[PDB]
């Protein structure tokens, strides 16, 4: 009965998200090619001109979808607004185009469901992350102040500092390239980078741990009421309403 | 009452894979010594030979096995197929003959199961490595866009970029080798590359936990279905049925 | 009808939990400026003053939590002497007065019971700790005594050891570093290097994965009780309770 | 009524078990005072006498209980047996005395669970271990043959190559210590090392993981033991057991 109705249908086919999916990666493949800086002056203007077609396609992709779902509507959708931004932000003559590979993200159903378990998860581990970072800024205060006079380059102010201490807790060179030099002068350092690096790992492997499992959780949920339109009832409910069946079995045999 | 009937149950012995897993070892182990440059003619000349019956029992294996079967029944299965193509190739005079020892795995049960169940797990981890492949490749642009003009042997190019990434995900003298330099040049290349590392090792994480966890459970199903003819029934399923036998109680209760 | 009760109402607001959160990394930024060396006398005259007065807005909401409560009951509660010690201890003019920063922990609660599911986890690990610190000890008086005359820097004496064996188990330069230079004099230094890495790697992990298993679940509960006055029961005893109402319907079934 | 029973009640009580304890703590002391090249004579005479002591305090306690329980229920013990070699090996004037300190898994209950829920748990990861194992010997022949002569220091013979791939696997140094030295020589190196670390680090974690999962859940029904005598039944044999009670109350209301 009617136009919106029927691009909404078009929109939603999986013909067209293969076809805007398709126009994502050749639009990732020409950036790709781009970065080449050996290329003919022609080659890099024909390149260039298939980016231009790319974002021409993104652009009534997007508008076609502004129309048939109207300005509130569209605007409703998290996943939309990125699609848009990314879109918008080339019209505008920043110079990360590549972000635009993104979309495949945004397009493509599953993938969404990854990154949407990911964001979800943050939430629930927001109190270890913080707990991280007052340990990280308690370390590079203190670091500054033992180490910054004789070892400027690694903790010679607070940034300096930050950044080696990142460097420790992923255990790259804390050894051979900075706390044997550092105890050369300090040698009692091991009694502050040892435990740092115990209580980082720690917490950093929680933080990770928490990310993962529940991201794994919210994700797998987002797959089934995709697929069925609910999701499994946790075993605790299942358990709750044995307990109700059990409750309407006792107090019927009353008599 | 048959030849065939006979040669199945010789094949399907215990005592005829052991004797197959006693040839692959030998063979793996006279390919070891023939690394061993310092042999002399003789020994190179003997311990080819016995390769060469090592290959030979291999294929009377496999005929023993076609025959019994027969060409569509034997070529039914992926092992013997892997089976197949393994021994074959070596009738064409590639050059790692020394993936011949990967038949122990085709031929150990226990270690099929294992195989079986990581293969079995990667569909379900599909989306989480495609999104690990685009974070790549879009780091991989920037890079060398960034990177490639001053630090061209890392970031030169697209393969080179990559290369380094990987590298600095696995946190390879991330810092001290890589981003120390980098930054000497361009102070702010930290907020590139330890978001990156952030991302991708949560990611890879996110990947290598999602296979073993699946790997791991599929492979313990595959090992009770071989021991019993079944698998345990989930937990949720023992729910449902208990969900069951309590409607056809409280049914049978009307009067 | 009552000062102690009106105060007690006050300092477990939701407002004043935020304004001393506001003096805490009000009190942190300050000492993080006073690392930078290069400020002038006023300024840091001026930067010890915000920290005289974020001392001195510690003093007051201590005593107003020491009167409101009683010297007994404040001292009942680890958060509030570790709140009064950290307080106290800068009424002595030890040099790290960064570490009030941690009073972030004590004053938040989503923090604090991060904080105390680790430390409640400590228990439960305490023998694979115990384990971990047996090798360690064997590790280090072995590696002196083979490795100490001929590699002093590294394991001269049995302090120099641990050190080296705590780099050796966070994989850091541990080849490239340590073993390929300790094995030019003793060729099979692997043969002590190697497993020690394998069981030190294996039982660290094994001590993180406990410890973090065991917090979150702790952590969990904790949040629960916080916020409903109760947590979850074990499925372990919901089945007991549905075992009970089976039990009750079985007996009452005998006529 | 015995003696027998009153020394077993000796060597079974909490301050017997503190006291070998005590004495294990002391003989490990007096090692790694040894470990210090610097002793007078008189010194290592006199710590050399307190080790003399120990062993022999040793000695009375493995009388004690060969005695109080005869010498073939004794050695039905794997830790009695361990706890006689480690004792016995000493009377022979190897040269790690050290291992004593072993002792402490073998006399302290708590850690002697850790240690067999460990072991316990070896056979089930047999098929994962032996998948590693057999990638590995495949690795190290290929690289051997790519590599060997050109890094000879590497890859020069088996034995160097399984070296050089362990270290690999590890991910130290692997990218700017051994792989872009050999991709100076051999462009493709990539092709071969990045396969082979995606695939070891996901084998040996998997290994980790299945062997810490496992050990610590055969840990916990064995404190459990230990403590009350029985451990936790199975959640799926509480279910089992559910079903069973809904049968005989089914059964039950036939009329
Ligand atoms: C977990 C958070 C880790 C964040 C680390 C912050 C990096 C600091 C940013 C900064 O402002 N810098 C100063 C210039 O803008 C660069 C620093 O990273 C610093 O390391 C350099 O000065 C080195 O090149 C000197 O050795
Ligand atoms: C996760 C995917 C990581 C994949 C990495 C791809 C490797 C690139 C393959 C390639 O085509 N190369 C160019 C020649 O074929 C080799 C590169 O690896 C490159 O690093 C070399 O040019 C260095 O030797 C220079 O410093
Ligand atoms: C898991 C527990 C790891 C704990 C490690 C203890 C460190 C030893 C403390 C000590 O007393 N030292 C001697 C001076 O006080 C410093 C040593 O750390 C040592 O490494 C140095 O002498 C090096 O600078 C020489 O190469
Ligand atoms: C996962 C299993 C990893 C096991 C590794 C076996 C080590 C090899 C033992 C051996 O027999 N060697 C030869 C002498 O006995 C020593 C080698 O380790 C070798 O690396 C040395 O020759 C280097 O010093 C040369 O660069
Ligand atoms: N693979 C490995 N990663 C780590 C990380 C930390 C560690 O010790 C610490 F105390 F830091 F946790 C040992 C290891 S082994
Ligand atoms: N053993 C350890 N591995 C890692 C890996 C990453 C890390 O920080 C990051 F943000 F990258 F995750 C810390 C650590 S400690
Ligand atoms: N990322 C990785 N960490 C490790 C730690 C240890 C290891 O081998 C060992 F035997 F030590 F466990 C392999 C790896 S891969
Ligand atoms: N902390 C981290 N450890 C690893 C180990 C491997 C890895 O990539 C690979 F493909 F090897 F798994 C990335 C990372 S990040
Ligand atoms: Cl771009
Ligand atoms: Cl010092
Ligand atoms: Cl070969
Ligand atoms: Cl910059
Ligand atoms: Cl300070
Ligand atoms: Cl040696
Ligand atoms: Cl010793
Ligand atoms: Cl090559
Ligand atoms: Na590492
Ligand atoms: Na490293
Ligand atoms: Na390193």
């Amino acid at each position: 009965s009617h136009m919106s109705r029927k691009i909404r249908d078009l929109i939603e086919s999986k013909r067209f998200q293969n076809v805007i999916t398709a126009i994502i990666v050749l639009n990732g493949a020409v950036l790709g090619l781009l970065t080449d800086t050996t290329l003919s002056a022609s080659s890099q203007n024909l390149l260039e001109r298939v980016d231009q077609l790319c974002l021409t396609i993104f652009i009534v992709e997007i508008s076609l979808k502004i129309y048939a779902y109207g300005v509130r509507g569209f605007f409703r959708s998290g996943w939309n607004l990125f699609d848009f931004v990314i879109v918008a932000i080339a019209l505008m003559p920043r110079t990360f185009r590549i972000f635009r590979v993104m979309r495949l993200v945004s397009v493509i159903p599953t993938m969404r469901r990854v990154v949407q378990g990911m964001l979800l998860a943050l939430p629930g581990v927001g109190s270890v992350a913080a707990l991280l970072t007052v340990v990280f800024y308690i370390a590079a205060v203190m670091a500054t102040n033992l180490y910054g006079a004789t070892f400027p380059e690694w903790f010679g102010d607070l940034s300096k500092s930050l950044y080696t201490l990142f460097q420790v807790m992923t255990l790259e060179s804390w050894s051979m390239g900075i706390v044997r030099p550092v105890m050369n002068v300090h040698p009692n350092a091991w009694v502050f980078f040892i435990p740092f690096i115990m209580l980082t790992t720690l917490t950093v492997l929680n933080l990770f741990i928490g990310i993962i499992v529940d991201a794994m959780a919210i994700t797998k949920e987002q797959e089934e009421e995709a697929k069925t339109g609910h999701h499994q009832e946790p075993i605790s409910q299942t358990l709750l309403h044995l307990g109700d069946r059990l409750d309407r079995i006792e107090k019927q045999l009353a008599q």
